[PDB]
């Protein structure tokens, strides 16, 4: 249930989410092209999934990896900024869980998301503590898939 | 190319748009149901294009029009944080361009969102000035399509 997994989010959660989403958002452009990059590299069985991306291996010189990067981390802004409200933070990842039930992406599979995250946010000094708030994040789509 | 339409957008321009933005984007849900709803009550021949969506004439109720909607705002906040780097906002132009290019959105039916614009703009008091600075923005969007 999203639902359910909404909820998991407590005062505590989403302290430790706002604030380290004040640093690692403050450089979309890096830190999703960084997270993307990570991705293919600790699960290159991935890479697949992004053919249209052309090649990835190029990382920022890429033209539509460097714009889908951005938009991702608008994904994540949009979560953070819904976080007050538990019927529109679903509403949300609901709209990008179809996105991804489009692309056949499982809740498994979507959650080889958390590694990349994980290492993003230990380069900026933030460690296992938010990594595992960001986690419970993650945990609201792989519900709705 | 999409790039000499970015690269047009004047100091004067990105003033007029993030004066507005600042406004308009501060409440994403109400406001981006207002466009949606707006676009629907106008151009009724673009309901079937969102069949997915369900009955949009529930408005705020309804909970996939709510999530694309808010979603269709961050789209937006995305364009106005790219305006000082049109390398940065052709690639998210045209990231977002694919995505409608796979609905058969054509140029000119993109261009109907000024309407809706318009009128938003308006009911917070920004006139006609504005409201060309955001054409010139879908003008943007339209040149990739
Ligand atoms: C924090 C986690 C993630 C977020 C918020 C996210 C967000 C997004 C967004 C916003 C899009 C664009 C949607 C569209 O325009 O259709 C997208 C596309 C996509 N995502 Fe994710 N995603 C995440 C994780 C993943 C993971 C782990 C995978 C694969 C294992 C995945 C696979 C895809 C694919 C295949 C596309 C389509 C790319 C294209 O053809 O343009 N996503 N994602
Ligand atoms: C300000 C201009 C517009 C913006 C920023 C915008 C943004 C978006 C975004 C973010 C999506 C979601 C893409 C995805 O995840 O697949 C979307 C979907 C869509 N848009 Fe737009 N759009 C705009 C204008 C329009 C107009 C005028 C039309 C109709 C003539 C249109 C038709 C569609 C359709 C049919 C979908 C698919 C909806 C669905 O089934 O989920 N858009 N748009």
């Amino acid at each position: 249930s999203v639902y359910d997994a909404a909820a998991q989010l407590t005062a505590d959660v989403k302290k430790d989410l706002r604030d380290s989403w004040k640093v690692i958002g403050s450089d979309k452009k890096g830190n999703g092209v960084a997270v993307m990059t990570t991705l293919f590299a600790d699960n290159q069985e991935t890479i697949g999934y992004f053919k249209r991306l052309g090649d990835v291996s190029q990382g920022m010189a890429n033209d539509k990896l460097r714009g889908h990067s951005i938009t991702l981390m608008y994904a994540l802004q949009n979560f953070i900024d819904q976080l007050d409200n538990p019927d529109d933070l679903v509403c949300v990842v609901e709209k990008f869980a179809v996105n991804h039930i489009t692309r056949k992406i499982s809740a498994a599979e979507f959650g080889k998301i958390n590694g990349p995250i994980k290492k993003v946010l230990a380069s900026k000094n933030f460690g296992d503590k938010y990594a595992n708030a960001w986690a419970k994040l993650v945990a609201v789509v792989q519900a709705a898939l």
